[PDB]
């Protein structure tokens, strides 16, 4: 509350550390469904169904231009990528499996870097 604060957790390396995680996600062999925005002209149903599209290149641009206020808003966009994927793709599909795999990969790097 006013004039009453928990000890200051050092967030000065968060930007650099999110960038590293994102580099690792970009270079994963199963990243291909996620590297670029889904083409809303060429994929029937996507525009109407997926209210907030997100992909690694959009996260990269947001990160590089100071559009994440803190490390949690960064994680929320990464999770949005995978939540969108599960919304539109069957689990038993190459893309549905890719999204499960990448979500696991992310959540471990996230825990190991920050928890």
């Amino acid at each position: 509350s006013m004039s009453v604060k928990k000890p200051k957790r050092d967030d000065s390396k968060d930007l650099a550390l999110c960038s590293m995680i994102l580099t690792e996600m970009e270079t994963h062999e199963d990243a291909w469904p996620f590297l670029l925005p889904v083409n809303l002209k060429l994929v029937p149903g996507y525009k109407k169904v997926i209210k907030k599209p997100m992909d690694f290149s959009t996260i990269r641009e947001k990160l590089s231009s100071g559009q994440y206020p803190n490390l949690e808003t960064f994680a929320l966009d990464v999770r949005l990528v995978f939540d969108n994927c599960e919304t539109f793709n069957e689990d038993d599909s190459d893309i549905g499996r890719a999204g499960h795999n990448m979500r696991k990969y992310f959540e471990k790097k996230w825990t190991d870097t920050f928890k």
